[PDB]
């Protein structure tokens, strides 16, 4: 046996090669295919544990998928090479070939046959007719005799009270094989249509198969061998009487009443109900799970013959009413272990593959009322009945299920368990029953939520119960349903008028969490559809939702569901949004401190708050709308600085790329509104947010095309960048300042990530800064601009006794935006002698020494897969050296990126180096 295995993987080695090659694949590929074929023949009971079946398998389709590439072309006539099996001529074009697998078709080894009759059917059109196996087999069928075909169906094989007993002599196994292999023969040729079912029915197989058929019944360590080769036959036996009689029935009534009397239509009962005496045993899973396919096909293929009456009269005698009444007894639970278990396990067996066949009321129909198997519903009843006292198992939990199953395929039963399951007491049964009982209830949808949603108001607890489980039942086989989903979650939609004292007032504080968990549940089963431009009950489960939102009810910690519905809730409109607003105010300003901290930081108030704005920022990352945005930002900037703000800014870099190019700079806007508008603000509150609101979105990846913000806002304040500074009252002159110092960041921040090439340009950029396409070049708004950030600072702070803290931000931020620009704009040459570097001291000029303080001595001390899948199904069930004082200025950060810049850019240098030593090199400047 180890012999063969060294040609096959040789030819599986070599077989992508010598297809390039001539004068080697025209002589002996014929001797090559029949060869392995007849290597195979040899290997037919060696094993299939060793692969030899595979390796040569393989081999041969691997040889015949690049004989068919050429021989289409090339079935032409030479002097070949002779194969083993052949007579010497001089042409073997195909025809002796495919006459050869003709031939030979009815070798009786197995693993042959099926290899034959799949090369031949698709080795038929090559021959040059080109035509199909109808008409071709005929055709050549009656020129040679159309008593050959049964030659080549019997091959040489158209041929006791001691065997009986069965035994495994020789040859005996040699007969079984044959009446196998002539079974499996013409199987294909009636399930195709080569042939009429009546040109080869015109049988010797009649009379092998009334033998077998009166011989079926019947050393002890060989003769399961020949059990097995028994009983792969009478398999085949049933299907080749199914492509038979589900053919054309033509000869339905050739079928003579010499196999289908009481034979077969007994030995298909044996294999009903229990089939472990005549040769099925327990442990196979091959055939065992081959088995009640065919055996249901052999039912559903009778049923279209008049043998219909037969079947009916081979079946009530023996699945009778009166059996699964007799088989029922008292005591259940007890000592009684396998005599009535496995025989009414069979048996509910058998009746599933008959209700497969499609045969309940065909074999055992139904009695007085209506639609009622009254078996079913007396199974039912003991089933209920089975635990009341009291014992339990897992074979007889596998014994109510599949029994509980048999009575409820019935039909329109589910209404006679709705009523049984309310008065423990009653609630034990769903207790024990919970896989069944749920997929029963799905079946019947959209009847069944009325029977049950009547029943609501008397017994909340245990409708409330199975709508969990019938709901988290349906989330598990989301991946499989995902129709019944959404449609019973819009079908409970429809009914919500009956649970009206449910999300309403002076109800205990229990139902309302559970009512509210129900619509977490309702809500996250489907995806967005069923919310949406009046879709269902939207308006009263809107309410209900915002009645939900009250004040005798827990305070906060189960408010985070609510929180996290809300990505549900949010994309209507104002009113609802009006509301929204307030109930929102009304929650903010009623549960969250005014300081920083407020709190000691080891009490659970402080890990509240950190819960709840936890649950804010879970809301607002997945729905980025302009409401929840400013509904954090104005309780983020009440106080300098809370605990969080690395929370904040890292939530704000993922809300800047989540999609939506339209929506990013809609949040820009509202931010920027909330940022602009004439309002009583502080200038601390007023500066915040241009610095840490929405600087955190655009240094981040925004969109690196959303020049919709560059274009759209520049001249909306480049008149306010020229006003005048209205020197008069403290509450209105500030408000300026820090307007024109925010519009300063902004330019700083716009003019930081964006190349020359596409705003330098002579482009659209220019074209909706200045009005129309105007004249234009390079800089034109970028030389008013550094004429109004250059008129900062550079006029002296002699009568200057206003604001100086803040007018020292304002020249900060203003030569922000002066080198901004400067780095932003082409850097062609020495323009730094022009702009950026020497003031005129004439007219008392600075650059440095407005911005630094001079007023403060600096310290110096003295050194500085699918398992977390089936968790979160249960989760649906329940739920640069470093920075001192001199770093820390917000001024010499960028200040050495610019000189780091000019360094790789290309006596001293001119203005940074000569110039910067000789305000350095005598003491004509401070100390600071």
């Amino acid at each position: 046996a180890f012999k063969r295995l060294g040609a096959s993987l040789a030819f599986n080695n070599i077989y992508r090669e010598f297809r390039e090659e001539e004068s080697l694949v025209e002589q002996f590929v014929f001797e090559a295919l029949v060869i392995y074929m007849e290597s195979l023949a040899l290997a037919h009971a060696d094993e299939k544990s060793l692969g030899t079946i595979q390796q040569c398998c393989d081999a041969i389709d691997h040889l015949c998928r690049i004989i068919e590439k050429k021989h289409v072309s090339l079935n032409k006539a030479k002097k070949r090479r002779l194969p083993r099996g052949f007579p010497p001529s001089a042409s073997l074009c195909l025809l002796d070939l495919v006459k050869w697998l003709l031939a030979h078709c009815g070798r009786p080894q197995t693993e042959c046959r099926h290899k034959s009759i799949e090369l031949f059917y698709k080795f038929v059109p090559l021959l040059p007719g080109n035509r199909s196996p109808n008409l071709w087999l005929k055709d050549v069928l009656k020129e040679e005799g159309v008593s050959f075909l049964i030659n080549t169906f019997e091959g040489g094989g158209c041929g006791l009270l001691y065997l009986r007993g069965p035994f495994s002599l020789q040859a005996t196994l040699c007969w079984l094989d044959l009446l196998l292999a002539a079974l499996e023969c013409y199987n294909t040729f009636i399930g195709e249509r080569t042939v009429g079912a009546l040109q080869v029915l015109g049988s010797s197989l009649l009379k092998a198969v009334a033998f077998f058929l009166e011989s079926i019944a019947m050393s002890p360590q060989e003769g399961e061998r020949y059990n097995y080769s028994k009983c792969t036959v009478v398999v085949r036996i049933m299907e080749f009487t199914t492509t038979l009689l589900n053919t054309s029935p033509e000869g339905w009534k050739l079928l003579k009443k010499d196999l289908c009397n009481t034979h077969l239509m007994r030995v298909l009962v044996q294999t009903l109900c229990e089939p472990a005496s005549i040769g099925f045993n327990i442990g196979d899973v091959q055939v065992m799970a081959h088995l009640p396919d065919v055996c249901v096909n052999l039912m559903k293929a009778l049923k279209m013959s008049p043998y219909k009456d037969i079947l009916e009269t081979h079946l009530r005698e023996k699945i009778t009413a009166q059996s699964i009444e007799e088989l029922c007894a008292v005591n259940l639970y007890g000592p009684d272990a396998q005599v009535d278990r496995s025989r009414l396990a069979a048996v509910v067996s058998a009746c599933k593959q008959l209700h497969r066949a499609g045969l309940l009321h065909n074999i055992l129909p139904s009695q007085s009322t209506d639609l009622h198997h009254s078996v079913g519903t007396e199974l039912l009843s003991l089933v209920y009945k089975g635990i009341a006292p009291p014992s339990l198992d897992l074979s007889c939990k596998q014994l109510a299920s599949g029994l509980l199953e048999l009575a409820f395929a019935f039909g329109g039963l589910c209404e006679r368990l709705v009523s049984l399951l309310l008065n423990s007491h009653g609630e034990y049964f769903y207790s024990l029953f919970s896989e069944t009982i749920n997929t029963e209830l799905l079946k019947n949808l959209d009847l069944a939520v009325l029977e049950l949603m009547q029943s609501s108001v008397d017994n909340t607890k245990m409708v409330s119960a199975v709508l969990n489980g019938m709901l988290d039942q349906s989330f598990r086989e989301r991946a499989n349903q995902k129709h019944q989903g959404l449609k019973l979650a819009t079908t409970i939609l429809q009914h919500w008028k009956k649970c009206d004292s449910w999300w309403a007032k002076d109800s205990p504080l229990e139902t309302k969490m559970a009512v509210l968990a129900l619509l977490a549940k309702i809500l996250q089963i489907d995806s967005s559809v069923s919310f949406n431009t009046s879709h269902g009950s939207f308006p009263e489960v809107f309410t209900t939702y915002i009645s939900l939102l009250a004040d005798t009810k827990l305070d906060l910690h189960l408010k985070g569901q609510a929180v996290t519905l809300l990505p549900f809730f949010t994309s209507l409109t104002g009113g609802s949004l009006e509301e929204l607003r307030r109930v929102l105010e009304q929650l903010i300003v009623a549960h969250f401190p005014m300081q920083s901290r407020e709190f000691p930081p080891g009490t659970p108030r402080f890990n509240n708050y950190v819960d709840c704005m936890k649950k804010f920022l879970d809301a607002l990352e997945l729905s980025q709308s302009p409401m929840l945005l400013e509904l954090m930002t104005e309780v983020l900037c009440r106080e300098q600085q809370h605990v969080m703000e690395e929370l904040f800014q890292s939530s704000f870099r993922r809300i800047a790329r989540r999609g939506s190019c339209v929506t990013q700079v809609g949040l820009l806007e509202s931010v920027y509104e909330m940022f602009r508008k004439d309002d009583p603000r502080l200038s601390f509150t007023r500066q915040s947010f241009v610095d840490r609101s929405l600087l955190t979105l655009l240094w981040h990846c925004s969109l690196d095309a959303l020049r919709e913000f560059f274009s759209t806002i520049v001249v909306d304040a480049i008149d306010v960048l020229k006003s005048r500074f209205t020197k008069l009252n403290e509450s209105t002159f500030d408000t300026q300042i820090t307007k024109k110092m925010g519009y300063y960041k902004i330019l700083d921040v716009m003019y930081s990530r964006l190349p020359k090439d596409d705003v330098h340009a002579k482009e659209s950029k220019i074209n909706q800064v200045f009005h129309g396409s105007c004249i234009t070049e390079g800089n034109e708004l970028t030389k008013t601009l550094i004429k109004l950030c250059y008129d900062a600072f550079t006029e002296n702070m002699a009568g200057e006794n206003q604001l100086l803290e803040r007018r020292r931000l304002y020249h900060c931020a203003a030569y922000n935006c002066a080198i901004s620009v400067i780095c932003c704009v082409f850097n062609e040459l020495k323009f730094y002698q022009g702009f950026l570097f020497s003031e005129k001291p004439e007219k008392n000029l600075l650059i440095f020494e407005n911005l630094i303080d001079l007023k403060r001595r600096y310290n110096f001390p003295v050194e500085v897969s699918t398992l977390s899948e089936e968790m979160s199904q249960f989760d649906f069930s329940t739920g640069e050296l470093e920075m001192d004082e001199l770093n820390r200025h917000e001024c010499m950060a960028p200040l050495t990126a610019l000189v780091k810049h000019m360094h790789r850019s290309l006596r001293d240098l001119p203005s940074w180096m000569k110039f910067l030593h000789g305000k350095l090199g005598n003491p004509i400047v401070p100390l600071n």
